[PDB]
């Protein structure tokens, strides 16, 4: 198949970097940076937080049932704070839609990377 073995390779490594999100500041940087700069959430979707411990919806802080404040949007005009993506991974994708992005970052990645690809080299 390839492309789907290749899709399972990318989510497979960020369903690595959300579980180590606060473990390792390396997994963090790159985290934060692919959701600002490609504006994208999780990696199949925003909902893949869930399996970060301190994001599943049963878990006892704040960040429960959340997602990270790089995945809110930022093209508006309200100040956006860091509780942004608390209690979205639950509701239904036009709810939060207008708070935070939900595509997944793995296949936004790809397409810029086709988009891109006769810039990269030169």
């Amino acid at each position: 198949t390839f492309r789907q073995q290749t899709i399972d390779f990318l989510n497979d490594n960020i369903r690595r970097g959300i579980e180590n999100y606060y473990d390792d500041l390396d997994f963090k940087n790159i985290m934060d940076f692919v959701q600002k700069k490609f504006k994208c959430c999780g990696g199949e979707d925003y909902r893949d937080w869930s399996k970060n411990q301190y994001h599943d919806c049963s878990a006892p802080g704040p960040l429960a049932c959340g997602v990270p404040y790089t995945c809110c949007i930022r093209d508006t005009t309200e100040v956006v704070n860091t509780m942004c993506g608390y209690k979205t991974i639950d509701k239904e994708r036009f709810s939060v839609q207008d708070v935070i992005y939900v595509r997944g970052c793995t296949n936004a990645v790809i397409i810029w990377f086709m988009d891109n690809l006769e810039v990269l080299f030169q």
